Formats: C-alpha cells, structure tokens, sequence
C-alpha cells in the first residue's frame, strides 16, 4: 500500500557526500575500485580556500569527497565573504565528524522541486535544522536537516554544472572508467533504536513504509511516492548467539550513521568481474563467497529467471540472488570501505517489475536463512 | 670532507611512517600508484585496538601508514597493558597532527646498532625527547626524538618480522606489484630558518654537511658517516619575484615538516612508464614536463653518460638529469601526494661513484637555472 503521503515533491537521489581527512586519496581509491570517473572539483585551483571537494560519477551516481584545509587559509573571511562552494561546510564539524566516526557519509542528498519549501515543511514537521536554505548563484538552493547520528539529509533544487563554484576537471586528468554501476538504489542507516528513528524521519518527510515480504537485526524501509528514494534503517537485537553486526557498527562508529550504500549496475556480472580484478591492486575487497550448497540449492528458487549457465556465473563471483513477490534480486557486499568495520557497499541488479518500479525484489531479507541453512547443509 | 663525526652507529633508513585519517585508503592508493606491495599489518584482526597500521614495501623501501581507531575501543587499557604495536602512538597526538598538517610523514626511522644508547647520546647532545626507548618482545627497541616541526626521528635496533605485533598479510590479499623503486635515498624538511634547524640536528647526531657543488630557497644536507642516511633541510628566501614554494609549504602545512621523499629506482625509465600509466586511474600525477629547449640543450651536458636514444626517452617521460663532480643524476617530481600543496615524492636514479657511494651526483641544484634558462630560450 503506497498512500503517497510525501509532504513535498522529491525527485531522486542527487549525490552522496563523504567527509574524509584527505579527499584526494580516498577519491582516487574509490575511482579505481568502483570505475567512477573524475567529474568536477572545488579546491584551491578553483579559489576554494575552505575545503577540497572532488566529485566522482558513473551513470547517475555521484560520489562527493570533501576534506578541510587549514582554517588559517580562510581566517579573514566571514560567512557572506566565504570561498567555500558548499556553504554548509564548517571546519570544526568536519574535523569532529572524521575524528569521531572514521571515514563515512555526511550527507545523503535528494533533489527536490524547491529546497527551501522542503526545508520549511520539514522542520515544521519535526526535522532538526542542520543548515538553513542557501541560494547558490541564483541557480541552486541547498538546505540540510539532521537524519540520524551525524548524517544529514541534504535538499537540492535547481531553477534551471554540478554546483556553483565547481569547475570541470581537465580532460587529460579525466579517464573514462566504467564498470557498469549506474545509480544509487538505497542508503541504509544503523541506529540504537529504530522506532524513534522511523517516527522522526517518517514524521518530517511523509515517507511511507515499504513492503517487506536469530535475525541479528530489525529493519524497516522508508520510501518516497514513486518508491525511488529508499531509506532503510536497522537496529540491533541484543541477546543473540553471535553479537549483532549492527551493535558492532555502533561501537566502532561511535553511534548511529550510514551503514551501506547500494549501487545498482546495468550488468552485475561485468561490474563484479572488473571490481574483483582490482581487489588486490588498490580497489575493494568482497565478503567471502557462500558455500556451493547455496548455489546448488538455488536452481530450486530462481531457475525460472536464470539459466543454470549464469547461475554458475553467479558462483564464480560470489553473487547472491533472492526474490520477492514481483521480482528477483542479485546482490553482493564489499568489505568495509575503510579502517573501521563500519560503512560498506552493496552492488545490486534487480530484474522484474517492468519502466522499472522501485524496490523490485526487496532487499535480500530471505538470504539470512538461505545462507544459514546453506552453512548447516555443508557441515 | 667527511670527518665521520656520527655520535653513534647508524646503519640505514628503516621506514617512513605516515599519519593519516584512514590508513587503508591512503595505503591502497600508494600501493597502486607506486607499485609497492602489501607486506604486514597491525589492526583489529591482529588484536590492535589502538591503531591501524599497514606496511607497503618495495625493494628495501618501507612505507608505514597509520591511523587511530576510536579511543573507546581501548578505554580500559593502560600503557603497560596496551594493544598498540607502535608503543609511541597516541590518539590525541595523531588527531592533532593530521588535523594540523594534512597527510604527511610523522617519523623518519633509521636503523641503529642500539636504539637506547642512540636515544641517550642524542638527548645528551640536545635532542628533544619524543618517546623514550621501549623494548618490543625482547627483540626490537624503539625510541623517538624530535626532528623538526611535528616529525620525529625514530631509532630502531634489533638484537637479532617487521616489528613485534605485526602479522604478515594473506598471500591472496598480497599482489606482487613492482615498478622498480628500491630504497629511500633522502628525505627533505622545510623549516622557517635553516641555521637553528641544522645546528640542532647536526648537534645531536654528529651528522656532517654534504658537499653541494633568485634561488627560491637556501638548503643544506646532513649525512651519516658513509653518507647513506641523507637529511636535507630547506628554508625560504623572502623577497623574490615569485613567492617561495618553501614559504608556501609552511603556510599550508602549518609550520615545518617533511617536504619530499626521494625514492631511488633500479630503472627510472620503467618506473616512470608504469607510474605515468596510472596517473589518471588512481596513481600519482607528475609535475609538468620541461620544454624541449631543455632536452635540446642537454646533449651538451650529459651526452657522455647517455646515448641520445635515451635522452629522447628522457623527454617522453619528462625526466630531469643533472651532474655533479663525480656522477650524474636523473630525477622527476610527483605533484603533491594529497589535498594540500605540501609533501611530494621525487623519483631518482644515480649513475657513477662506483659499491655506489651516497649522494652520487648531488640533488639537482643545477636544474634551477638549467630550467630557467631553458624557459627563457623558448620565449
Ligand atoms: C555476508 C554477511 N551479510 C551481509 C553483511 C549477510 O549475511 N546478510 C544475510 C545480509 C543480506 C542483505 C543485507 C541488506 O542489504 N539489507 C538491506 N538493504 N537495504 N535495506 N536492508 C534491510 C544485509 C545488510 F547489509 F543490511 F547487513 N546483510
Ligand atoms: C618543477 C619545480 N621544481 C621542483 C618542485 C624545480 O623547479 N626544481 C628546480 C627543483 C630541483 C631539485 C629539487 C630537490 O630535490 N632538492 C633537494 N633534494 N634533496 N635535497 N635538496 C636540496 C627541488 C625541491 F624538490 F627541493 F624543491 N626542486
Ligand atoms: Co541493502
Ligand atoms: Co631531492
């Protein structure tokens, strides 16, 4: 049941902003590991004496990597006279964020019809303001409200090139990498208690609950009107045998924050082939493959959507497949993106629901015991 | 004139330690950009609840990348009960270092006959203690004294595998990259005033001055007895036409620190070919090539050591060559390794002085006007 209760008009994920200590090194690692291209920059070469920001993009996906310079470079400026292209940026907030959380996402940014109305309506419905609406170059307005822990939801709208103040990087410094990933599918937070986290976020957005046809966690998914913007949220279930990786997240992250970004690819087999080739030469590593008892048991679960030639292809790459009432889902997980066992990336491709409807296949909830039973069948 | 006045027995560069905010992402970028292999680790998988440290090595060169975890993971430990494998590590120092300087070198580590005597003799001759000698697993002793700004000189000695507490990483996670770089040649600091910086460092080491057969800077080089350990130091010359890149360093770095690491390669042409191939896919970029007026004018300067077939090879890669009284030197510079225009890397190969004697060829001092005259000859 989709009541379409969005309190304002939201279009689609716009970008994800990472707060790091060195933007260049993280951005270069991500660029090579994920086959994202170097798109735009704001830094000292563009007159930005405040922060260094680098945008990677592939398909519609935009990853923004930001880090602070020395405050001494901008000591004489004031907020109206600033050179920062992200007006919400602040040195102490950024330093306090990275020192507290390690590498992680600061903002999940959705495009809206009008950011200032989206900001006004939001706080009027309970959102905690983070940065009030600011109009950039009479062309883009930007506003931020708190989402959970230290991550904010960032509203973006254009009257009418990424953002004012950003230059387009040299064509020779830009190399057209592409491993098939195309857009952000969903972004998932971990919180100490989901109920208040849901009430608050559903409270100011009007997002509705998505259908979700020892766990380790309890989860629930928030969705815009066309179910394109999807914001799941997990919580721990204290008392299981094996300590919950959600609670593990909370202790190493110092509280709530973004757990994983799920990136959809137009060809998951080719994406995984190219990311796997780079695992040990600077890219990303993946979580251990499941035992073949799993892939042996899958013909009896998805043999209608997939030829056993390509289910074999799934066992090579360690891909995971599940199915909901309407579609089936292929998914695999990277190991944590940095030092701490916190934020990781999911690669997904969804088939069905045709002009594809959001959420087609669910989020792999059935895999918890599809893997557990599989582990048991081996031993 | 080499008086051999070293106040204690120093063998050779041991390692370089980088303090970052995320050790993994910097280490992966460096590994791919420089063709260094993943060698050893100390982190949560090795029981280290304090810091994450990753060693890359190629030839005799060892790059150590360290970042702090949340202090909450180790809140109950005390210095005798610590799990840190680098006993000198401290959370506040590390966080204050990276927030102040950006990515940069914290320690230049030289191997000695006996670290505690080297530490004792050093401070007795003026060194400012940083971390007193500590014996690791009755097998390695470690001590640190201040060198300039916030970088320390780290003494290492073995009675008799990198350091106690470090495990050797899995062979499948280790990929045998190698672009020909083999050992560290010299490491160069920038300071506000060189005289006091030299007096102090020459004061506690006994290192002697190396021969150095609008500048932009004034420099001087410190050398151990066999002139293997080389510690140059630059200072600005205020008042030139173009602002001194040394002073530029000091303002963006927030004071003194390490300016460049010079890595020697067994085949600079192949090193540069392989690093250049990766410039735009995650590696390192190089400073703009010189105009061919330079390479046209070089036959009349080094045509005896190099065939014009390989001087052509030098013009492709933008390599730079100079010569001293005994040897000739090939060198090229990377752009800064991170966000700030601070620390960069030099690649070098030295021919001559044969069983090769340190410093063979100098440090490219003649290139300042070999490039200036060349720039003028074009225009
Ligand atoms: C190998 C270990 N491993 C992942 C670490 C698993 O075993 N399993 C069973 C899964 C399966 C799906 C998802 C997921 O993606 N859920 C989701 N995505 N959006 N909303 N939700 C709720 C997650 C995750 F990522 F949340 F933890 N774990
Ligand atoms: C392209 C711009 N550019 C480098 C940025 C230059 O134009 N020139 C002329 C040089 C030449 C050599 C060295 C060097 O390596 N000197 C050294 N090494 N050890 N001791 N010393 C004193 C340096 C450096 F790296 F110090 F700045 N600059
Ligand atoms: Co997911
Ligand atoms: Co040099």
């Amino acid at each position: 049941k989709n009541p379409k209760s969005d309190k304002f008009k939201v279009k689609r994920f716009h970008h994800i902003e990472f707060w790091c200590g060195d933007a260049t090194n993280v951005a270069r690692r991500f660029s090579w590991g994920l086959g994202m291209r170097f798109s735009a920059k704001s830094d000292l070469s563009t007159g930005n004496m405040v922060h260094a920001s680098y945008l990677l993009t592939s398909g519609d996906l935009r990853f923004l990597f930001t880090a602070p310079y020395s405050p001494s470079l901008s000591a004489g400026e004031i907020k109206p006279t600033t050179t920062a292209s992200i007006p919400s940026f602040d040195h102490g907030s950024c330093r306090s964020f990275f020192s507290s959380h390690g590498l992680g996402v600061r903002a999940v940014a959705i495009e809206v019809e009008d950011a200032e109305s989206a900001f006004s309506i939001s706080v009027a419905n309970g959102a905690i303001p983070s940065s009030p609406p600011i109009v950039l170059n009479e062309a883009v307005t930007i506003a931020e409200v708190k989402l959970y822990g230290d991550v904010v939801l960032r509203y973006v709208s254009y009257k009418a090139e990424f953002l004012p103040g950003f230059e387009r990087v040299e064509d020779a410094s830009s190399f057209p990498l592409d491993y098939g990933i195309r857009r952000l599918d969903h972004a998932v937070g971990n919180v100490p208690e989901l109920g208040p986290a849901l009430t608050y976020v559903a409270g100011f957005t009007g997002f509705h609950q998505f259908a979700e046809f020892e766990s380790g966690l309890n989860s629930a998914v928030l969705a815009s009107n066309d179910e394109m913007v999807l914001l799941p949220i997990n919580e721990p279930v204290h008392g299981t045998k094996r300590k919950s990786q959600i609670q593990t997240y909370l202790e190493h992250n110092e509280g709530a924050g973004l757990q994983h970004l799920a990136l959809m690819s137009e060809d998951i087999f080719r994406t995984l082939r190219e990311m796997r080739k780079r695992s040990s030469i600077g890219g990303f590593d993946f979580m251990p493959s499941p035992p073949p008892t799993y892939y042996q048991n899958l013909k009896k679960r998805v043999g209608d959507v997939l030829s056993d030639d390509q289910i074999k292809e799934c066992e090579e790459l360690g891909i995971l497949v599940d199915r909901d009432d309407q579609g089936t889902l292929l998914q695999i997980f990277t190991k944590p993106l940095g030092d701490r066992p916190t934020i990781f990336i999911e690669i997904i491709q969804r088939v069905g629901c045709m002009y594809q409807s959001g959420g087609c296949g669910g989020f792999g909830k059935g895999n918890f015991s599809e893997l557990f039973k599989s582990i048991e069948e081996y031993e």
